[PDB]
This record gives C-alpha cells, structure tokens and sequence, in this order.
C-alpha cells in the first residue's frame, strides 16, 4: 500500500530501466486509488501500456508472418498457432485491464474535457487492439466499441479543444488509421484525416510553445497518411 | 500443456523471433531438463536465451544504480531506488541460480565432448561473475572465487584436450588472463597466463593451414596486445 508519489517514482524508475510491466503495474495501482490523474500521471499510464501492449502486438505480427511461410511439419504449424494464441491471450488481458481502468475509474471521474477525450481515445485504441486478435462475433463487438469510443472522443474534441491540440490531432490520426486498417474504408479515413489537417492549418494561431513540436509532428503524420492513401 | 522436445525447440525459436526471451529461456530450460546432451543448435538457443534474459536485468541494474548515485541522501527518492535495485538484484540472483543449476545438474556432467564441457564451464564462470557484480561484501569473495574456479577448470580441460592454436583454447586463455587482471587485480599472473598461452601457440604456428590461420592468429594478437599494454605499466 504505497502512496502516489512513491508509485509514480517507481513508475519513472521502471521506465528508465525499460521494465514496462513494472511501470504498468505502478500506474494501474495509482489509477486504482480512484482519483483524477495529473497530466504527468496520465502520460506515464499511457506510455506504460503503450509499451506493454506494443510488445505483444509486434510479437503477434512477427509470429503471424512466420505462419505464412511454407511449413510442411504439422508440429511446427501447431507450435506457431499455439504461440500466436498465447500472445493473443496476453494481448486480451492487457487490453481488458486497460479498458477496465478506463471504464471504472478514468472516464467517469474525468472533470475536464481534455482528459475525457484522452481517455475515450484510449478506449478506442485498446478496443482496436482487441479487435485485431478477436475471434468473430466478438470481432464485430470490439470493432464497433472502438468506433463508438473514437466517435464520442471526436465530438467532444471538436467542441472543447483547439484544432492544433496534440490530443485532438492524435485522435484524428488514430481514428483515421482505424478507418483505413480496421474498417477497410479509405474514404472515411481520408475524410477524417483531411478534415483534421485542414482544421489545424486554418488555425496556426492556436499553436503554443509548449506543444508546438507534438502538434506539428502529428500534423505531418496526418499529411503523410493522406498522401499514401490517395496514392492507394 | 506438456510439450515434447521438438515442440519446445520450435517454441524457443519462435520466442527468439518475437523478442520474448523469458519464454525462450523457459523453453530451453525444459529441453535441458530432459537430461540429454544438447545439440549445437540447442546449446546456442539456450546460451542466447539466458544471455538476453540476464542481460536485461544487468542493464536495468546499472541504470538504477546510476540514478541512485545522482540522488540526495535525505530523500525517499533514495529509498524507492534502493528497493527497486534490490528487486532487480533478486531477479538477477534467481536467473543466475537457475542457469547454474542447469549447468551443474545436467549440462556439465552429461557433456561427453571437451568443446561442450568447456563451453558449459565458461558459462558457469560467466554467471558466477554476474552474481559477483551484485553480491554483498561478505558474499562477493565466494562468488568471484566460484567464477575463478569454473574458468580455471574450463581452461585446464582446454589445455589437456585441444591444441595451443585452437581458437576455443586461445579464447579461454584471453578471458582467463583478463579475469586475473580485471577482477583479481593480479597483473603479474595475468601477464604470465597471456605469455604462456601466446608462446605455446606460436610454437605450433607452422602446422596451421594457410586458408584458416586467422581463426587463431587474431586471438593471439589480442593476447600479445594485452601483454604489451600490461607490462608497460610500472
């Protein structure tokens, strides 16, 4: 039963030591005390799970790729399948953990739009990661929950934050990638990405020093996707 | 659930590609525990797995230690760093202990070829040295001593079973001489070990093949290099 200061300091030590499971466990405990997280605490939570889930996603695609290679030995095929499944179950546990934190503590206790959008975007991301390894029927539910979360985030971000805000831009980035990669709709992905990019560059006066680099980084990622998707 | 050896090796290789080294180590641990001499592929997978598993904790340990020295004394920032280092130290001790048990229970006694036996003894030396980096004052001399003993025994076997120019033996001479200089702070003995190994190989240079000599001479050069470096220090 550590207090937040100690758990955050542990999270930061774990991050420097590249021990992200520890970092996630720390920030999960912080989150479970049921209080609104600071920007720093929220970033630490986000980075921890980004790394914890990202490692499985990378692993999952490495194994899925190896499964496509010609293989005549049945035991090796089974090992590939069972190892993929092992990773999927880990991925499912991680996402379920994240989505529970969001549903039980983070989203309902959020009193400021910035956080609400951040957490809803997160809900969208983690339901998307679930959907990538989902079995069918659960596949449609997860894809649909992802879309609903992004959509809710998006509507709030348009009312409550500047078009150049990193969270709003990041949401447009991920939501547009969702449309292209998960929903297989270039038309929806391009509409959203173009809208968010155009809205940003129409309001360069909303940029600020503190987030200038994050803003312009994500704006360029949006432009890059648009160019790629328009080339098809 | 309950995998055979073909399954565990394939899992290890899949784990390696997926960068899931704990899984890779777990798989090759189970293979080793079946009690048979490992093939070269199997031995390589085991070695690489544990190298990565222990490597991660050693890197983590060094990072936390640096942070620790930078911090002020009256702070809790010292306390949390102390407990996190100790958590990493215990994980390290556990990994090393697992490897050492594998080596003494299965790998070393079942080795029927001198190359394998020497490989496993050199590992034993390595994992004792890793333990010695995080061992407390009292415990530290024993670990360094067990490390020395393992390297020694590997080196002795190489002297009996391999030619002076054999790269495994030369590689053992190099590691062993540097161990004396760096860990035991015994530069005179370090020079003596280097010189002996270098001289013994030189005496048999003429027997090497023209197309492969570099496999030996590259290591002999390093032995020569250390000898010059060390004997220039008054």
């Amino acid at each position: 039963t550590m207090d937040k200061s100690e758990l955050v300091q542990k999270a930061k030590l774990a991050e420097q030591a590249e021990r992200y499971d520890d970092m996630a466990a720390a920030m999960k405990a912080v989150t479970e005390q049921g209080h609104e997280l600071s920007n720093e605490e929220r970033n630490l939570l986000s980075v921890a799970y980004k790394n914890v889930v990202g490692a499985r996603r990378s692993s999952w695609r490495v194994i899925s790729s190896i499964e496509q290679k010609t293989e005549r030995n049945e035991k090796k095929q089974q090992m590939g399948k069972e190892y993929r499944e092992k990773i999927e179950a880990e991925l499912q546990d991680i996402c379920n953990d994240v989505l529970e934190l969001l549903d039980k503590y983070l989203i309902p206790n959020a009193t400021q739009p910035e956080s609400k959008v951040f957490y809803l975007k997160m809900k969208g991301d983690y339901f998307r990661y679930l959907s990538e390894v989902a079995s069918g029927d659960n596949k449609q539910t997860t894809v649909s929950n992802s879309q609903q979360a992004y959509q809710e985030a998006f509507e709030i971000s348009k009312k409550e934050m500047q078009p150049t805000h990193p969270i709003r831009l990041g949401l447009a980035l991920n939501f547009s990638v969702f449309y292209y990669e998960i929903l297989n709709s270039p038309e929806k992905a391009c509409s959203l990405a173009k809208t968010a990019f155009d809205e940003a560059i129409a309001e360069l006066d909303t940029l600020n020093e503190e987030s200038y680099k994050d803003s312009t980084l994500i704006m360029q990622l949006l432009r890059d996707n648009l160019t790629l998707w328009t080339s098809e």
